[PDB]
């Protein structure tokens, strides 16, 4: 992996199904200017991915307050996610998006995230708080079994932030 | 940039550390095996954002060990410094007593064996890793400079991958 704490976050380009519900491709440099959280989860259709992956959608308010852009990713296909969402929540689908989730089926950005499971191709539960200036700053991993708190990376990106602004 | 893996052994140390008694031992990440280990870096001592860390980690360390999850900090000063910090009084910015030990890694081998070494500067970044019974790593954590960690959240991963290692 190429991800370092103070050095430029990998960049990539990759097919996102959007918060419209539609595709687009998009960069992580696109986004130069804002605060990104970058996750990633195993794959869709999954048990404890959803619960995450809402919870980061429900209280992107929360993220767009701090002028920070949440992305979630996984190395299914972009037609996979779009399956998800499109299922209703209540169905065990994602339902509508309030974030964009990019696909990765070559593998390659969660290479260069460091995050890819080898003997497996899926990525663990990798989670990457990039500045404004498309700097890393934080590296969070998860084994599978146990999930990210939005709590939590709230709390790291406002003290960020805040740390951000002593000169 | 390091041996630290998810699902693989954590990388082994041994180095020195000032015990919670006050005393010099040298102890090994092996000598923890058969409890959880919550092990940490942190970049300098008589510093201003690492003792809110080790303070409440050392305050907290009961939670732990109701979790039976041994917790070690680390930084690359000397074990001389952290024991100067631990009997400089709290009101003078000083740690106080410690419930957990705190290795000393002056070589920085620890710390680039977990990957967190910063190079152009030879400290750590905040670096937390969560080790299971078996050795085996399961939770990384890396923070730039400024921004410390969360002993709650700490606990929620170490109780949460303990249950998943009962039933998943
Ligand atoms: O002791 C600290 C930082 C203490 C501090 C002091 C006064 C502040 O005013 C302050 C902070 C916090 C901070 O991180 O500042 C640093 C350094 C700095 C301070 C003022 C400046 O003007 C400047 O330019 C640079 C940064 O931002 O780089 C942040 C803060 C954080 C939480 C709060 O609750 C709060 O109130 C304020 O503001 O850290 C070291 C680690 C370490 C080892 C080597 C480095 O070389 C190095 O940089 C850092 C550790 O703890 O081991």
């Amino acid at each position: 992996g190429n991800a370092k704490i103070g050095h430029p976050a990998p960049n990539f380009k990759a097919t996102a199904v959007m918060p419209d519900g539609q595709f687009k491709d998009i960069s992580l440099s696109d986004y130069k200017g804002k605060y990104v959280v970058f996750f990633f989860y195993p794959l869709d259709f999954t048990f404890v991915s959803p619960t995450e992956i809402i919870a980061f959608s429900d209280r992107a308010e929360e993220f767009k307050k701090l002028n920070c852009q949440v992305i979630g990713a996984s190395v299914d296909s972009h037609f996979s996610h779009l399956a998800w969402v499109n299922t209703p929540k209540k169905q065990g689908g994602l339902g509508p998006m309030n974030i964009p989730l990019v696909s990765d089926p070559k593998r390659t950005i969660a290479q260069d995230y460091g995050v890819l499971k080898a003997d497996e191709g899926i990525s663990f539960r990798g989670l990457f708080i990039i500045d404004d200036k498309g700097i890393l700053r934080q590296i969070t991993v998860n084994d599978l079994p146990v999930g990210r708190s939005v709590d939590e990376t709230l709390r790291l990106v406002q003290a960020f932030q805040f740390t951000d602004k002593h000169g």
